[PDB]
C-alpha cells in the first residue's frame, strides 16, 4: 500500500540528464572489454551509474536518454545507501530522446 511501484521500476523507467562519459570499466564479471561508463541524473534517484559495452554513438550531455535493461546491483531489501545516488548498473544499450 506504500507509494513505490506504479509502473515497474521508477529508477529504470524515468529517464535522466545524460552527465558525462568517462571510460572506466574494463573487467566485468571476470571477463575483459571495452566499455563506456556515463553518469546519468534523474530527479527520482538523483544520480545513478550506467556502464555500457562502448559504442560508435555518443549522447550530447544535458539530454535525457533512455536506460535499457541495467543488472549489477539490485535495491531488493538493504543496500544501505538505498536512498543515495550510489546506484552502479550494468545497462543494456540507452537511447537519447525527449
Amino acid at each position: 500500500m506504500i507509494p513505490e511501484t506504479l509502473v515497474m521500476k521508477p529508477d529504470f523507467i524515468g529517464p535522466a540528464y545524460y552527465e558525462k562519459l568517462g571510460n572506466a570499466p574494463r573487467f566485468i564479471f571476470g571477463k575483459e572489454g571495452k566499455y563506456q561508463r556515463h553518469i546519468l541524473n534523474s530527479e527520482k534517484h538523483g544520480a545513478f551509474h550506467v556502464i555500457t559495452p562502448a559504442s560508435t554513438t555518443v549522447f550530447p550531455e544535458d539530454a535525457l536518454v533512455e536506460v535499457v535493461n541495467p543488472i549489477f546491483l539490485s535495491d531488493t531489501a538493504l543496500n544501505g545507501n538505498s536512498v543515495a545516488p550510489a546506484l552502479n548498473v550494468f545497462a543494456e544499450k540507452l537511447v537519447l530522446k525527449k
